[PDB]
């Protein structure tokens, strides 16, 4: 059971079941850890490191590795309503069908895969459920150890590697010097690009590229350095951190309901504090069908279509879900300024 998903089962038959949906946009996280006594996230990994041969290529033990992703997956709060191991682990599979989009095919190193897997895997470790700006605001000591800048994100980072020099947990022994340096590059590259303040800055700099994109006669990308495909997973992983919207409308209406409840314990803690609460931050006023719209037309789509225009024609599905769920959502509204300011400056 642990040899065969890297975890203790009660249901191995269920388990095996959902996982055969692992290289799938349609693949169901929740169920994934329903059958995993909520082990989603090191369930998931040990998964996608099997399925691409990630840990014979790389020489990473598999005990190792189960014990380095539980440590990760402890350091994932349970009791944070969104940003917990179960987002992790979704970002971390969606990361994982991205790769294999045929327009991509054979264009990344096995290094690069590995780290942008790595990347999803840690890129919310430790969240405490408030925002960057909440940490400012409130005269954090995190946000003062880190300048303001990417505060989360750098200490996502920091978390993520440190655990990696616990006793049993160095998953990356066997790599070589170079390979451990250029690993480490690329997973910072890529976790502080998950930044969502730099959202627009980003879909500027990706728009910039795909202007510039070439294909092979078959449809695949010819990317010209490693600056051209660093950008892209970069670009990458940020999708999958804004692809709920782009799964069934079932799964989306789950993980609208846990960011809501999120952003409305922050807006409670900054209520009893004699705050402004921040926007989509109020329960009182919040009107959650109205803002994913916003949400899709403003913020999701565009990095979406960009993100399509780059893998065309790979990415038409799920541009229509994303779409169809706007539907939904507009359908659904009863009868600017604080979207937009979580992603940009
Ligand atoms: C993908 C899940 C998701 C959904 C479904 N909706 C929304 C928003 C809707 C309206 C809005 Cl303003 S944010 N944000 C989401 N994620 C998200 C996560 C973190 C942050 C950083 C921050 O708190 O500033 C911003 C957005
Ligand atoms: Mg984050
Ligand atoms: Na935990
Ligand atoms: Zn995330």
């Amino acid at each position: 059971s642990i040899s065969r998903f890297g975890v203790n089962t009660e249901n191995e038959d269920h388990l095996a079941k959902e996982l055969e949906d692992l290289n799938k946009w349609g693949l169901n996280i929740f169920n994934v850890a329903g059958y995993s006594h909520n082990r989603p996230l090191t369930c998931i990994m040990y998964a996608i490191f099997q399925e691409r041969d990630l840990l014979k290529t790389f020489r990473i033990s598999s005990d190792t590795f189960i014990t380095y992703m539980m440590t990760l997956e402890d350091h994932y709060h349970s009791d944070v309503a969104y940003h917990n191991s179960l987002h992790a682990a979704d970002v971390a599979q969606s990361t994982h069908v991205l790769l294999s989009t045929p327009a991509l095919d054979a264009v990344f190193t096995d290094l690069e895969i590995l780290a942008a897997i790595f990347a999803a895997a840690i890129h919310d470790v430790d969240h405490p459920g408030v925002s960057n700006q909440f940490l400012i605001n409130t005269n954090s000591e995190l946000a003062l150890m880190y300048n303001d800048e990417s505060v989360l994100e750098n200490h996502h980072l920091a978390v993520g590697f440190k655990l990696l020099q616990e006793e049993h947990c160095d998953i990356f022994m066997n790599l070589t010097k170079k390979q451990r340096q250029t690993l480490r590059k690329m997973v910072i590259d890529m976790v502080l690009a998950t930044d969502m303040s730099k959202h627009m800055s980003l879909l500027a700099d990706l728009k910039t590229m795909v202007e510039t994109k070439k294909v092979t006669s078959s449809g695949v990308l010819l990317l010209d350095n490693y600056t051209d495909r660093i950008q892209v997973l970069r670009n990458m992983v940020h999708c999958a951190d804004l692809s709920n919207p782009t799964k069934s409308l079932e799964l989306y209406r789950q993980w609208t309901d846990r960011i809501m409840e999120e952003f409305f314990q922050q807006g409670d803690k900054e209520r009893e504090r004699g705050m402004e609460i921040s926007p989509m931050c109020d329960k009182h006023t919040a009107s959650v069908e109205k803002s994913q719209v916003g949400f899709i037309d403003y913020i999701v789509h565009p990095l979406w279509e960009t993100w399509a225009d780059l893998v065309q024609p790979d990415a038409q599905d799920i541009l229509d879900t994303l779409e169809d769920n706007r539907n939904w959502y507009q359908s659904m509204i009863p009868q600017c300024q604080g979207l937009m300011e979580k992603f940009q400056f």
